[PDB]
């Protein structure tokens, strides 16, 4: 018996789950893989941000911490993507985050890591990770073709399909690939979908309505080759090219219009390009093992030019048509060894190190001008640059000790040098306990890193009001970003119990999550501009500021049962006891109170596989103030109430070479619908917590050849 390492421990604990292939083959999503990632314990299906803005793209967001605390991983390598998208006031994003750049079908599983097991990963952990790990090369030469489709019940909500394929195996001796390559649409919701359900809406803004679901064009290929160098020492050179095309269904930040968006709808609005390269050294040695990479991600990020304020705020603007393009260059760099100590304790250590940078370009952001607020000392009001970058260097070490057998003991500290913040510290520790056979304790805490993101950290990124969004008062203000914010930290805790005994599985996990210096919108000013035009004149200056705590806390259940060979009864269930921003009294992100999801899989026979699913949801409660800090009145107080979505698929294995499913989501119907934002604006009411789509009933079919 030789120990695994601390990141493979690790992966054991309470707050992990794993999606495997065959998961997502039974089960499998639309298009984005967050459609089957929301449905592990403690992961919810999030809007960006607490005001509703950009509210039907919704993101993996875990234990209630948001999206942007969910670091997204492609076999083991960030993605950072969605940092070449504006971050707003409100921390919205005009983005559907980072789950979509890999096809479900060449994906071998994802790891889902949530809290203190997290925090290893650094910056970006303080929710969790989620590791979308591809299908790899074996010794024959394998591949397939998988073609999926969906069917929805009403016209209005959008179709998706669907066509990707693998080939990989041995070229030569010592030389080996894998590629695949991916084609898919999910087409939008139609303009209307929400008519009938908008919030209340009055003079200029009569016959505005709320978006539906954002259409998305995918166009994906990828190609690793794999080079034997010696018996020791494996090098691995990856290249990947993905594009994403929307298709616009009239989103707009506050839900107004205008002729360019009304001309613009079913076009594409906003184009990503991710491009990705990586070389990457595996070492098989005589005393242990040896990981090191190279990865340079380019993202490009191109979009109809909106306005930050005054009326332009967040649409097309008319007197500025066309494209700009913001660009990301995220270059990370990563080397580990991993060294099984004998004596003493048989235990495993593994040092590393890590490096990177994130350069961003966007000449749109930072183009706010001062003449109707007055000008701000230090602040050009003009010509400012596009430019923003920040650098992290990192040393860690972890220690994966078996103190006795049956019990693990799992150490690690991570210090991580920030070029502008300066230095952090993640302690962490995470524990198992055999007290029988049969049942384990398992305990963890540590301390994750989020570094601020390039908007909150720039003094050149400035945003403007007449006084609609300026906290504790109703006159004009500026918002500007501050390059001495501190780092947000997490204390994040989790202690589970579980009886785990042939197939038979009943376990409880508790968390508790003590979010630090969460970055958030300025409440008080910290200065006053000069100058300026009538009343707007010296407006207030606010600036991004650290939130000093916030908390969630929650329970993860989870319960599967046996009931005949061929048949398993599968449930998780979370609990949402907290989630509050512990300054202004107000909610951190929204989600629901419990989600209970419950599968039934039955082997009804040697090759024919079918699945029961049911997710019921709790109520979902909005924010109780608004941009003021002032109590919200109206629909602005509107909640969901709890609902359930059923489903019912199979897999019918035609041979070893093809296998194909069918089946439906949401069975019995169940539809929700965008009503706007969370509170209102002049002429638009508030819709609280009503603000995405639920997609109704959907028939699905597939197909998978393979050799």
């Amino acid at each position: 018996t030789v120990v695994a390492t601390a990141q493979e421990e690790t992966k054991q604990a309470p707050g992990v789950s794993i999606i495997t292939a065959e998961d997502i083959a039974k089960r499998p999503p639309s298009n984005d893989l967050s459609q089957i990632i929301r449905t592990m314990p403690g992961v919810n299906l999030t809007g960006n941000s607490s005001s509703g803005q950009r509210g039907n793209n919704r993101q993996i967001d875990i234990r209630g911490m948001g999206p942007e605390n969910t670091l997204i991983l492609v076999d083991g390598k960030p993605v950072s993507s969605r940092n070449s998208v504006r971050y707003g006031w409100r921390g919205e994003r005009d983005s559907r985050g980072d789950t979509n750049w890999v096809p479900a079908d060449q994906v071998e599983r994802i790891e889902v890591i949530r809290g203190p097991a997290a925090a290893r990963y650094g910056n970006g952990a303080a929710g969790g990770v989620v590791n979308i790990i591809t299908k790899q090369a074996g010794a024959e030469t394998h591949g397939n073709l998988s073609v999926y489709s969906n069917f929805p019940q009403h016209k209005a909500e959008g179709a998706s399909e669907r066509m990707s394929f693998g080939l990989n195996g041995p070229l030569t001796e010592n030389l080996s690939y894998r590629v695949y390559g991916n084609i898919a649409k999910t087409d939008s919701d139609d303009w209307d979908i929400n008519a009938g359900h908008e919030s209340n809406r009055t003079g200029k803004q009569a016959g505005t309505l709320p978006a539906g679901r954002e259409g998305v064009r995918n166009k994906d290929i990828d190609g690793l080759l794999s080079w034997r160098l010696t018996p020791e020492q494996t090098l691995e050179f990856e290249a990947g090219f993905s594009r994403q095309g929307n298709i616009y269904t009239g989103d707009t930040q506050n839900t107004n219009s205008n002729n360019y968006v009304k001309q613009m709808l079913g076009h594409e609005t906003n184009r990503m390009y991710r491009e990705t390269y990586s070389v990457t050294h595996r070492g098989e040695w005589d005393f242990g093992s040896s990981l090191a990479y190279l990865q340079y991600e380019k993202t490009r990020n191109s979009r109809i030019n909106e306005g930050l304020a005054v009326g332009t705020e967040g649409i097309f603007d008319p007197n500025n048509a066309g494209f700009y393009t913001a660009t990301l260059r995220d270059l990370t760099a990563h080397g580990e060894v991993n060294l099984p100590l004998h004596l003493g304790y048989e235990q495993t250590l593994t040092l590393g190190s890590e490096w990177t940078e994130q350069k961003l370009d966007d000449p749109s952001s930072n183009t706010q001008n001062t003449e109707e607020g007055g000008s701000i000392p230090g602040l050009a009001g003009k010509n400012r640059s596009s430019s923003s970058s920040a650098r992290i260097f990192s040393l860690f070490a972890e220690d994966n000790i078996e103190l006795m057998p049956g019990t693990m003991l799992t150490p690690g500290l991570r210090w991580d040098h920030h070029d502008i913040v300066g230095d952090n510290w993640s302690p962490s520790l995470n524990l198992s306990h055999a007290l029988t056979e049969r049942v384990t304790l398992k305990a963890g805490i540590a301390r994750a890193y989020k570094a601020p993101n390039l908007y909150q950290l720039n003094p050149d990124y400035l945003l403007y009001s007449r006084g609609q969004g300026c906290y504790g008062q109703s006159t004009s203000c500026y918002l500007r970003g501050n390059d001495g914010l501190k780092a947000e930290t997490s204390v994040n805790k989790e202690l589970g119990i579980e009886y785990s005994h042939d197939g038979l599985v009943a376990g409880l996990t508790y968390f508790r999550n003590d979010y630090k210096n969460k970055i958030e919108s300025g409440l008080s000013p910290v200065d006053h501009a000069s100058g300026g035009k009538g009343d707007y004149a010296n407006a207030a200056i606010y600036q991004w500021e650290n939130v000093p705590k916030a908390v969630v806390e929650g329970l993860e259940g989870t319960l599967t049962l046996p009931l005949a060979d061929g048949l398993k009864w599968s449930n998780n269930l979370t609990y949402m006891l907290q989630s509050k921003n512990k300054e202004t009294g107000d909610v951190l992100s929204v989600t629901p109170r419990y989600t209970l999801n419950s599968m039934l899989d039955w082997q009804a026979t040697d090759d024919l596989s079918l699945q029961a699913t049911v997710t019921w949801y709790g109520k979902q409660k909005p924010k109780k103030y608004d941009y003021h800090g002032d109590r919200v009145t109206g629909s602005a107080n509107d909640q969901l109430s709890p609902y359930a979505i059923a489903g019912l698929g199979g897999t019918y294995r035609l041979s070893k070479n093809l296998s194909l499913g069918a089946g439906v989501d949401n069975l019995f119907d169940k539809r929700l619908f965008r009503a706007g934002n969370a509170q209102g604006v002049v002429g638009i009411d508030g819709a609280g917590a009503a603000t995405y789509n639920e997609p109704g009933r959907t028939f699905y079919t597939s197909l998978t050849a393979s050799f």
